[PDB]
């Protein structure tokens, strides 16, 4: 399927690494109205945190080059008028952060394209989690969300636990690694004042709508989870805390057998299992949405745990937005 | 009283600080077989975490004067070598990480102290925390522990959730600053395999008796209470997430305002109460043991809540340690 | 003299702290279009950096209370709709970062201020450094500029070295802590694209006019100083590297002692002087514009040298900016 | 040809995992006393820096097997003790950083060791730098030094710029990243004091015997060059900044133009050169000895100039170990 990237950034960069990768989508348009096509050559080529991109990249005829396939640039800041269509893309990623309701996000479809796939949480387009809920998804839906990274690695936990054990209630912190919305030194952040203070040097409280999302994801934990969010000091990979009562008795053991099942199984590859001794950097571009610590959990008693899961935020939720496209590519 | 310190490490020196700035206390002997006269010197007076001494410090005549007052120095590896009663010594601040059980820690009684602070938990020492049971200490206890900085930080609010609504069960996570425990890159810890890994690079998950501990400090919440940590990359002040099943309903407003009530009366000075859009370093040489965020907790019913609570671990704990001390030479 | 303040950022609030502190200098009015006058009294209030304010802090009757006194709050995008005059501002600090010309920094002079000092350097605003050519300050200019933070870092040790040696040519490095124009992870920076890469991850190269503006400052260092920066993962405090070839015979002792000199007597509270161990975070909040590191430099040789000198780039500033308003002030 | 490696470390492990992707080094035994077996197996596996090992390691009746491979597993403290001969070890890399003079080195002679290769400056030892003078290795010489990796970054360059324009004089600093005898908070560390400040929070000042050195790797450098360091709270890769004096003039693009010959040349693999607008992490796992960044390079005149050149100091250096030691095989 072919596929223009609206916002170039962490996720529309590895976005479009992951689809090269995959055999099964094409990147086609980009567009990016703060990044020139030179650029667009050197913020791919190089990464920080995940490192050069083994591939070539180009400009060439005023297009990008990526692995010797021609990418169309475009330079607008409303999406209204991107020509996508003439582009040939089918599927657009809204990954700029800035266009995430549907109303905002059908801009798309007057140049032509057929189907957005907005990079975040919507407050009102349909949200899916691959290996939770996409087979809900249906051709009637032009406009929908991959929910968010934490929402991507808490739902499946959160799905083997509910389908086992039960999940009476929970609540879920997520230790999360610092984003581009944060500062770099203590500055304006709009009306969430904590999101402005000096990333480098802070734990920062935050909000986060992923708790409560995931019950919309499995309608039965509806009402049943909340929880937050602390920023801290690390440049990627962020894990969750689930401290959740249950229904059914479920010793520890229990709880491990049952995740590993999953994890080898009908969630390999989204939710993966470990009982290594692992901290965060060992989880750099890894691929799953979520990783159990079978090590890290604790429980009190046999009906109140805490569960610990690993993410690469960027890159597990990157590989998850090519999923969607081409679980939605195959139904049309 | 009269106090030496023996380990003039974080805790060691901050101690030290405390008891000068408040006379509380009077530092008459150091020992650290690591740090030299001249070199104590230097590790006082530059701090990079809580700054320049605002005093003076030199070395005289072989001892260490700061504000004017002349300290015995030690260089010891023994601690029944120490001569803690030649130089007047009476309590001994225990703080070198590696004296914690009775039986280490009483080889100070060797060197003639009288009695014995142990700035950590202890497996046998009895432990208190200041406003929560420090009443407790009776003058037949001649070593005590002063607990951790991260029961400093729970006790005093799982006192006040419990004392007006009940505690049925809880779990808590501290994301916590580094310490000198641990490593600037990889490399060996011995028996805790995750703590050897880089420290500025990591979320590290770890293990912490805390939970327990607040069971042994409120006997009725004994066995109720369970936990872990994340060691993240701050070099200073950590954060309880407290998430806990209450017996009678509260509403968070109501919870806010028994704490708010607390913090004005009789735990004026240990828990604090901010409504305030804080962050980690809005703490940094903070007095608490315990600030309780208003805005950063979260409940999902009457019964289910998230207690978010800030600590400096170096500093706050210090403070407690000088109060403890004061409150047993009013016993004496 | 009254003062208003263009950008409430890490210069413009710390030169208000600054003004407060001293009584040199009244603040009286404030623009910035980002920040509220509500959101003025938190970001003012706590400081990751230097601390929470010693003082009061309020909003009262739509202005900001800073100390008992009230500041006019305006919020506009275009300094031409400004009313300083109104509100009293007779200098207005240029510390937003985006009018730094003089075309452009004069738009002051439109809302009625009479004079504009520039918080950074200008390409046409003269520029001045406290102690070393701010007595070539007069009357008839309108707009000047403070230069930037490591010029007046490198411009108070060029100047004694050159007055007692004579530099014949020198190469300067700074290492720089992070500020507000660099990015949490990989993002757009524009034309510099370096810059734009994560700050906590990465030693950065990066451009700097400090030196060559050495030569504009001290005519006789004209066309004979250049130098580069590396931006490295710390939040304040940074240090100038100069290799210089000296005319005349220096032993290194005989640098040490001039240097000290000069920070005793006319360059006092201006260029400071150590022999101390000092690492960067015992400069944080310091208000010197350069502090001479004795231990940390090297001679090749009698002429060929590398000096260093340590600044609080945040803090040394921002009390320079104060210094010279006095000193505009007192030509009046 | 088969090595034994003591300090299983940084460098130890680097070195072993350059060794077996390399055909040539035939790891067989490894001592570290403060590593046991399974211990082992995890430490090389997970790397914080450099990422999961491509590669199989795991514990077998007693040994470490990597890639099928076993090998001998020692725990002495005294290297006198260590049974290399019996283990079939040649070659012994001496990497615990403690052992670098002859004298010390040479108790693994007692063993049964052939040759020992010292992963670090000597005072005694003779020290080679691949691709400047390992061609005056010579059999007669069983203990050796590899020197260190900033020799190793400054002389290949300093090799090149004095071949071709004569360098007068020059002085270095490098800006280099944490190690593992750095702190994570400030705590003790000899008579070097500001070595022990806390690593994460500062830029520090220290001694560097590199630029020496390199004046005995190029006899006629010799008392030519010297300089130091500053460490940064970065993990991994530092830069080396050269600020020298030539005899012939140098046009900026024609020190880029004889750069770019040699790392093309006779010094590939070892200095490489790139005008791309590279940051530290673009150099991560990088195995070169030295890459010339010549965009951050200045030119104040044809004769005085100011030179970049980057290095992975865990990661090049690991490599020119293995690489010292093929050398010295195939002269055996
Ligand atoms: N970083 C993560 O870990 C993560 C994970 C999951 C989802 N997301 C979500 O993805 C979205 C993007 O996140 P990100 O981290 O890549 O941000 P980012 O800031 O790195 O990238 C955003 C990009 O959008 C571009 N942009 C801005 N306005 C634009 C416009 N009008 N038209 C086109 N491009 C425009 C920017 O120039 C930038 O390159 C957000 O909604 C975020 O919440 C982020
Ligand atoms: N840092 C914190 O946040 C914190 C808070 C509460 C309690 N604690 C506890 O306090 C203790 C000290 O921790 P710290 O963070 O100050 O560590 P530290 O490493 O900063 O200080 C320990 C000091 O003890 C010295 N020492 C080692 N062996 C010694 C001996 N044989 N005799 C005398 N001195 C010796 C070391 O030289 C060092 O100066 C530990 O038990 C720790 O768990 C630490
Ligand atoms: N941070 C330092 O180390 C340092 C030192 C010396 C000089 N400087 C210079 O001082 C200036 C400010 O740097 P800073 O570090 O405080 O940056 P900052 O980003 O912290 O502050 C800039 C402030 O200006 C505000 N602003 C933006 N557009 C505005 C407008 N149209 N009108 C009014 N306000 C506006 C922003 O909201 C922000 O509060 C820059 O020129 C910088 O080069 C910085
Ligand atoms: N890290 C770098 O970038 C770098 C680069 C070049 C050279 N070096 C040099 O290499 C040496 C090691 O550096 P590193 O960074 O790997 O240090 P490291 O601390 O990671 O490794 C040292 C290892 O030696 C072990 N060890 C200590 N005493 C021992 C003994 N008596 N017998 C056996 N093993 C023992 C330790 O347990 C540890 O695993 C030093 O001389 C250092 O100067 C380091
Ligand atoms: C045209 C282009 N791409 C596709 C299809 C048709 C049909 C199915 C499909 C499934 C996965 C990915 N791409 C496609
Ligand atoms: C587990 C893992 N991968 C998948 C699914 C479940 C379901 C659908 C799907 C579609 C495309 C690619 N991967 C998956
Ligand atoms: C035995 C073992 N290894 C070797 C030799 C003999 C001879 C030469 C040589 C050259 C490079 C690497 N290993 C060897
Ligand atoms: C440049 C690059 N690699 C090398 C040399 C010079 C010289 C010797 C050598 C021996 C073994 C492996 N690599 C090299």
């Amino acid at each position: 399927v072919k596929v223009g990237v609206n916002g170039f950034g962490r996720i529309g960069r590895l976005v479009t690494r992951a689809a090269f990768n995959s055999g099964k989508v094409d990147i086609v348009a980009i567009n990016d109205p703060f990044i020139d096509l030179h650029y667009m050559v050197y913020m791919f080529q190089y990464d920080s945190t995940h490192g050069k991109f083994h591939g070539t990249v180009k400009a060439e005829n005023g297009k990008l080059v990526i692995n010797g396939k021609a990418i169309t640039i475009f330079q607008e800041r409303d999406p209204a008028n991107i020509k996508w269509g003439d582009a040939g893309a089918t599927y657009v990623v809204e990954s700029t952060g800035v266009f995430t309701t549907m109303e905002k996000a059908g801009a798309h479809l007057k140049g032509g394209a057929k189907r957005v796939i907005i990079s975040a949480p919507s407050a009102d387009a349909p949200m899916f989690v691959m290996g939770v809920n996409h087979e809900k998804y249906d051709n009637s839906l032009k406009i929908v969300s991959n929910a968010s990274c934490t929402t991507n690695c808490l739902a499946p936990l959160a799905k083997v636990i509910h389908d086992h054990f039960g999940i009476v209630e929970g609540l879920m912190t997520t230790v999360h690694a610092i984003t581009a919305t944060q500062k770099t030194v203590d500055g304006p952040s709009g009306k969430l004042w904590r999101d402005g203070r000096g990333a480098a040097q802070n734990i920062i409280p935050a909000s986060t709508g992923a708790a409560k999302a995931v019950g919309k994801v499995i309608p039965e934990l509806n009402g049943k989870l909340t929880g937050m969010a602390f920023r801290v000091p690390t440049p990627n990979v962020s894990v969750v805390d689930l401290t959740c009562r249950l229904e059914k008795p479920a010793k520890y053991d229990d709880i491990k057998k049952v995740v590993k099942q999953a994890s080898e199984g009908p969630l390999k590859g989204i939710l993966g299992y470990t009982e290594d001794q692992v901290v965060s950097c060992d989880f750099n571009s890894d691929t799953h949405s979520s990783t159990f610590d079978a090590g890290a959990g604790i429980a009190l008693n046999d009906h109140f745990v805490k569960l610990i899961s690993w993410y690469d935020n960027e890159f597990g939720y990157s590989n998850r937005v090519v999923d969607l496209m081409v679980h939605m590519a195959s139904k049309e």
